[PDB]
């Protein structure tokens, strides 16, 4: 009993549904924080002042070897947004790879609504690529660093199990999927974009122009909740949606995640809910594959009555497979073959009677035009 990329295995965790945090610990002597595990932007930032959600913070007046960049930088998200200060110093992941970096952070000074109380984390790690860094793409990404500066091979891999996780660094570790791993190509190293070809409602195509699906992009992102879909293709989900779980109705607002629905402990009738399949572009031309969640994924549990919300929502800039897609996958940040794969979470939560899937391969011609440009 062992494993190559053992020590990294469930060194995610995740206090509620509020995101997926691993330690890292920045300066000399060592100050280490929970910090949110984030595909979504690029910059590794951290609360670096007395906040009243956070239990602590970076202090770069005891950090010997903390250099001043004598910069300030802002950042807003879909979420939330943060003011700083740049610097550099020596960062490490105590679960993470054996070595030590000294990378570029932003010490978090000010922020509105980002930090969230309750969530046990204490910053961020922006994993995309430069091209979205702020204040620009000359400021480094942390893992652009580690790959530099170190031998780390320029890939890691994202195991985040609903109700932390692991995040191999490097590399891949087997037991943390079932059956084979389905990639599909990086469309352009901004954010990890990606390309859907056609979407599917317990086994019914959408049977809407892959255009919408993608309209204006289609990207993962480890930091957002849910699944964020475009105003078109939202409308017709929802529809669909609604139609296939006919056997009992809800009000508007809870498609709309306004209105939370409660069951009894443990009786959530998940069988009435259907499961949603997006097709992706597989690596050879005109072949796809599909990743297939349930409703485990995308309806989320909220603190004898178990509550949940309806976790897929609308977006004006394009799709965001958050956390709902994720959680049903073992999700392989190929950075080196400009690939992301999937595969079937060893740990994603489901039922008797369904599962997770990624099945292939597929037929699907003209994936090309599905593009944004
Ligand atoms: C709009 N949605 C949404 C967006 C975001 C959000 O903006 N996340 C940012 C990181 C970010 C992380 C933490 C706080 C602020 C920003 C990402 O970099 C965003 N990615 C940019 C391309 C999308 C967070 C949550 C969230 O609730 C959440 C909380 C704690 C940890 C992880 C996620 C929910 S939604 C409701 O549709 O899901």
């Amino acid at each position: 009993r062992r494993g190559s990329f053992v020590e990294m295995v469930d060194n995610l965790r995740g206090k509620s549904g509020q995101g997926y945090y691993v330690e890292m610990t920045v300066g000399s002597p060592p100050q280490t924080l929970n910090i949110l595990v984030d595909t979504g932007s690029s910059n590794f930032a951290v609360g670096a002042a007395p906040h009243p959600f956070l239990h602590r913070y970076y202090q770069r007046q005891l950090s010997s070897t903390y250099r001043d960049l004598r910069k300030g930088v802002y950042v807003p998200y879909t979420q939330g947004a943060w003011a700083g200060e740049l610097g550099t110093d020596l960062v490490s992941i105590p679960h993470g790879p054996n070595v030590t970096v000294r990378a570029n952070i932003a010490a978090i000074t000010e922020s509105d609504k980002f930090f969230i109380n309750g969530s046990n984390w204490e910053g961020i790690l922006g994993l995309a690529y430069a091209e979205i860094a702020r204040p620009d793409d000359s400021l480094e990404p942390f893992f652009d660093s580690l790959v530099k500066q170190t031998h780390v091979p320029n890939l890691f891999s994202l195991q985040l199990c609903g109700a932390g996780g692991s995040m191999i660094i490097g590399g891949i570790d087997h037991s943390l999927y079932t059956g084979s791993l389905w990639y599909t190509p990086i469309r352009r190293e901004w954010y990890y974009e990606v390309i859907i070809v056609r979407v599917e409602i317990n086994g019914q195509d959408l049977k809407m122009d892959c255009k919408e699906y993608n309209y204006d992009k289609s990207i993962v992102d480890s930091g957002t909740t849910n699944l964020r879909l475009p105003k078109k293709v939202f409308e017709a989900a929802v529809k669909s949606i609604k139609a296939a779980s006919s056997t009992e109705k809800f009000p508007d607002g809870f498609w709309l995640g306004e209105q939370l629905v409660c069951w009894q402990a443990g009786t959530t009738p998940w069988n009435i809910f259907p499961v949603i399949s997006l097709y992706l572009m597989g690596e050879v031309t005109n072949q796809s594959f599909r990743i297939t969640i349930l409703p485990q994924q995308y309806l989320r549990p909220v603190e004898q009555d178990d509550c949940y919300k309806f976790a897929i929502s609308q977006s004006s800039t394009g799709t965001v497979m958050g956390a709902v897609i994720m959680e049903g996958f073992y999700v392989v940040f190929d950075r080196a073959r400009k690939r992301i794969g999937f595969a079937v979470s060893a740990c994603h939560v489901h039922d008797e009677f369904r599962t997770a899937a990624v099945e292939g391969p597929f037929v699907t011609l003209d994936m090309e035009d599905c593009g944004y440009n």
